[PDB]
């Protein structure tokens, strides 16, 4: 039986009988400014707690760096952001290199660690007095934009939704 050391007869433990404990072997890379942990807070659920503070104008990332023609499902809070031919002229927008935030002149902890799935954990604020959550959609990629300063110990960042995605914060009749 998978999940427990059975030790009954000469039954080969085939097929990789593995089960995920409290600490998952995935271990998704996250920015050091935020901690990912299972902590069910009544009214929200699980989220990534900022162990550090932020001041108004901050944005959580990276989530996804997926361009226009990167095969989007259908809608994530608009209708279809792939409404522009991504020709991408090779006379300007190329970026074959990547600026690394290392020990040169980069006292910024960004574009280093962060698969992106870490940002889908943050949910709607437990209380309407704690509303400080807004979704940002730029360059056809997803970011969580914070409203005002964050104090270490509260994660309120979500795409406001009252159905699935669209009518939550965007007009369901965009561009008429």
């Amino acid at each position: 039986g998978s999940g427990f050391p059975t030790s009954e007869d000469f039954t080969p433990k085939e097929g990789s009988p593995y089960e995920a404990p409290v600490y998952i072997p995935e271990d998704i890379p996250i920015p050091a400014d935020f901690e990912l942990r299972e902590s069910s807070i009544p009214g929200a659920g699980l989220g990534v707690w900022a162990k550090r503070k932020m001041e108004a104008g901050e944005r959580l990332g990276p989530c996804v760096v997926v361009p226009r023609a990167a095969a989007k499902e259908t809608d994530f809070g608009w209708e279809q952001i792939l409404t522009d031919v991504e020709v991408s002229p090779q006379e300007g927008c190329i970026t074959k290199i990547s600026e690394d935030l290392g020990s040169e002149k980069f006292c910024v902890d960004a574009n280093q660690a962060g698969a992106g799935s870490w940002l889908k954990y943050i949910r709607v604020a437990c209380s309407c007095d704690d509303q400080n959550l807004t979704m940002c959609q730029i360059s056809e990629q997803i970011y969580y934009k914070v409203i005002k300063d964050i104090e270490p110990g509260e994660e309120l960042l979500v795409h406001v939704k009252e159905g699935v995605y669209p009518l939550g914060t965007v007009p369901p009749g965009l561009d008429e």
